[PDB]
Parts: C-alpha cells; structure tokens; sequence
C-alpha cells in the first residue's frame, strides 16, 4: 500500500526498480533488441511515453525511467548546490541504473528536463552511447543567453522555480492541481487537456500532489539556473561539441545544435511541446528510422 | 465593525477619499506650505511615507495618496490591456485627484510603482509638475532592455506577476502573509523586517491578504510587461527627456543600481536631473528615513 494503484497504460512490459547510489529508479522495460532508455520531463513522468513506446519496443528494448527524485523514483537528499538533481548528477545515476539492466552502451532520448539529462549525458560520457534524440529543447545555456524580455516572459519558470526555497513550493502548495494542469494544458497546441490521455494526467496530477515531488521539481529548477549552466558554460568555452549522432526533434533549432554536437540531424513536428502525446506517430517515426540505422 | 482598529501613522493629517472619473483616491493630507504628493509602490501602501511625511509637513502640503488599486483607493475595472493599471492611466486619474483638492500644479515624488506613476506623468503631463523625485527605480524600458539571466533571477516577479491570469493569482493564495513578508525583508540591507515599523508592516499584511488587492498589483505589473514598456518605447525611439527639474535617488544596495549607474540613465531620460545614493536597500523612506527625509526636504524647498 506504499504506492497508488494508477492505471497501467504499457501493457505487456515488465516494472523494474533499479538500485544505483543514490536511490532507485523506476522504470518499464519493454520489447527485445538494443537498449534505448527514454526520459521524460516537467511536470510529467515517465508515463508520457506510452503512445510511443509500443511502437518503438517492435525492433529495441525499451528502458522507459522516471527520472531521479520524479515519478516513483526515489528522491536523494539535495544540498546548497542541488547536487542530486544537476543534469550531470542525474546522468550518472541514470548509468549506474542502465548498468543493471545489463547495458553499459545504449541508445537515449529525452523529452525536455530528460533531453537536458541527456545531452549532459552525452559531454560528459559519449562512450556510454551509441545515438542519442531529443525533443523539444535547446541547452540550458541557450535559453539563458538569449534571455531578455520576450523570454523573461515566455519561460518565466525557469526564473520562479528557482528562486530559493522556500519560495516557490509554498505557492505552488495553495492549488498544485491547477498548476500542473494549466502548465500541461498551456504548452499543447489546442491550449487544453485534449493532447493527454487522461489517465496519463492523474498519474502528472498524482506526482505534482506531493509537496516533497515539488520540492524536487524546484530543486531541478535552481540546478537549471545555477550548476547547469556553468557546466554548459564551461563546454562553450572550450567548443566542447557532442560527437554521439544526434536527432534533435522540436513542435512547430537545428543551427542552435550545430555549435553543440558533430553530427546532428532535425525535424519539426507538427505539435506544441509535448510532441509524444501530441504528435505520437509523426515521433515514433521520426525516432524508428533514427535509431534503426546502422 | 468592517475595518481593522489601528493606531494613527500620521497624526494631525486629515483623511480624504477624493473623488475621480475612474474611482476614489484614499490620501492623508497634512502639513502647511505648497502641494507635494507622494506615491507608494509594491508591495505596499500610503504608509511607507510615515517616517519622512512629518519632515516634509513641516514645509510642504505632503499629500499621501494609496494608488488607483491599491490601499483604500478603489480598484477600477480592468480590460485586455490593463488600461486602468498602466502608468499613463494612474497619473491622469491622480491628476484628477490633485484637482479636486484645489492643486493643479504641484510637486511629486514616488517610489517603486509609484514612481513609474510620477515619471510618466512627467512625460505625458509635465507642464502638471514644478519638481520631480523618483526613488530607487530607472525606466521601465531600461528594465526590460537589461533583462538577462542575473536580473530575471533577481527580479523574477516582474515575469511572474505578468503571467496572464489566474496563475499568479491562484499561487498567491497558496501563502499570501509569507509572499509579502518575504518581499519586503529580501529587498532590505538586512533581509529581514528589522527597518519597517511593524504596524507598517501589518498595512501591508492585510493589504496582501485581499485576493482582490493582489488582483490590482499582478494587473500593475501585467501593464509593466506591456503598455507600459511600450510607452517608454516611443519616448526612447523619439528622444523624449522629461524637462522638470528632477531628483533620482536610489539605494546603495538597492534594485535600480543592480544593473546600472543611475544618475547616468536618468540623464538619458531627463535634461536637469540632479542624483544620489542613499545607504539603504530598495526601501529608502523606511530603511533611511532620516537621510531621504533630508534628500527630499533640499531638493523641493528653495531654503537651505
Ligand atoms: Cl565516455
Ligand atoms: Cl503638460
Ligand atoms: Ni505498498
Ligand atoms: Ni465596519
């Protein structure tokens, strides 16, 4: 009784709660051939891959892992600098959980704070992939540089999220509901709840409900705005550039990731943020070809 | 039985609500000498005047007036645009009110909100004013136009009170006494609430607790992000400069210094501003009462 009866939208894969250093990882583990983790981000949870990962388990092994401190994952105690959940931490304990599952060499793709986990992933440790997608973002150091007021405006929640605690957790603890909601609804094209299976918002509902699960997302917030960056920051200084091959997805960019990686192909897709809800075969497709080819 | 019983922060001033063609201006009226009105700003009221409104009586006629919106002023309708709530509106309706009470040339000054209210009216109206103080701001524009990583973390709520509504509404409801007490003590020397008399602070407190009161202020910064940055727009693409005399005053360790010189930005604003720092964090009249009471008293008398 220690975790929700939610609805279980992967049917057919297995549950696994990985041990690593820091805590375990919840995932599923579904289909039969090369591993490919997928990493979900805010204010979701694993379970948003579901329209994709049946697809995709055809012809990989699907590893689909709440992220450290989201989800049902277990959540590491944080520090002044919000070790834990700096994108550079998060990416060793996702190793360390790959690594049980038998993989020490995998393919990944990331969805917003997971891309972020992941291209991290992919500076600090090339060697631990063999191709690597993400949808939806630019680095962390991108979005800050070109800061100014349009995009003060835009992403204002980049800056409340990690203003110090506790701030922010005590707002977000009147009316979490609302929060996550609107926040889901307001990135979608249609502007509303339509793009998400339902069962999938309880299960963002569920996780947003619990103020120690928002902690953690303010948490990942101040690693964004402070560590994050200036490990980003330090990989432009020296033109630090990914050589993983690389598929970078966004809804409707390419130049942005050009400075950051060697080899890297895009798409639009024809979606808002949450492009594995919104637009789940245009990026199922785009993700079989990519990873399928040798 | 409706109001809270609070003891006189002005003793000796009247208490007016004047009327306008946009709703009533709550001001304490004090003093003896030529008209000078002073505007608060976020997150507080009339109030915060209460440590230098005496020094300036002495001298002046010290109108100390609540914001359309906020204190005891009534709260106007707003629209799409928040027109009520820009910084244009404000000073044509405190126009309106100054007026009413016999004063259509008088002396200003303004803090935070306030004084984004006192330098548009300068723009807009300045043949309204004999001398302008504006304390511890810079232009709107030049805000927005410095608006990098460090300052969109410093300055996080001009972004997140201008999110569209309910959302920073419903999130202030999650621990309004909290947000507001942290507000004031963060923008102190100290960080804490050691400069601010603590029936000063409770003005504030129930102000903040009216989920209508905290509707007004997201509306005043929502009218920051938009009109009133576009405002400042045309003045700065035109060479617009305010050409009433004028004082800029700001904290040592306050939000206008925080990315910028003052005095110098002012001068892009202003052709006869005269500037200075006073030892204090963004709160001057609370936190240096004695060296802003100073500051204001020789810059609008003409004796030394
Ligand atoms: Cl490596
Ligand atoms: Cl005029
Ligand atoms: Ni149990
Ligand atoms: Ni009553």
């Amino acid at each position: 009784g220690h975790m929700p009866d939610l609805a279980d939208l992967f049917p057919g894969f297995g549950s696994e709660w990985i041990n690593t250093s820091s805590g375990r990882i919840f995932a599923r583990v579904g289909g039969d051939g090369p591993p490919l983790l997928l990493l979900h981000g805010f204010p979701q949870t694993h379970v948003m891959w579901h329209r994709v990962a049946p697809k995709l388990a055809e012809r990989f092994k699907v590893i689909v892992a709440d992220l450290p401190g989201y989800g049902w994952s277990d959540m590491p105690e944080s520090d002044e600098q919000h070790t834990p959940y700096t994108k550079r931490a998060m990416a060793k304990q996702l190793i360390e959980a790959m690594e049980q599952l038998g993989h020490v060499h995998f393919a990944l793709a990331g969805h917003d704070r997971g891309a972020r986990v992941s291209y991290r992933l992919a500076l600090d440790s090339p060697g631990r992939l063999s191709k690597l997608a993400v949808l939806d973002i630019l680095p962390t150091y991108e979005y800050w540089q070109r800061m100014n007021r349009a995009y003060a405006l835009k992403i204002y929640h980049w800056s409340f999220l990690a203003q110090p605690a506790p701030l922010p957790e005590n707002l977000l603890g009147g009316d979490p509901d609302f929060y996550v909601k609107a926040k889901l609804a307001s990135w979608t094209r249609a502007g509303d709840l339509s793009a998400f299976d339902p069962r999938a918002v309880e299960h963002y509902r569920i996780a947003f409900a619990d103020p120690m699960r928002r902690h953690v997302m303010c948490e990942d917030y101040r690693a964004g705005a402070y560590a994050d960056f200036e490990h980003d920051k330090i990989d432009v200084e020296a033109g630090n550039k990914i050589p993983v091959p690389m598929l970078a997805l966004w809804g409707a960019p390419l130049d942005v990731w050009r400075k950051w990686a060697s080899d890297v192909q895009g798409a639009p897709i024809e979606s808002g943020h949450f492009l594995p809800e919104e637009a789940p075969d245009q990026t199922a497709e785009a993700l079989v070809r990519f990873f399928s080819a040798a």
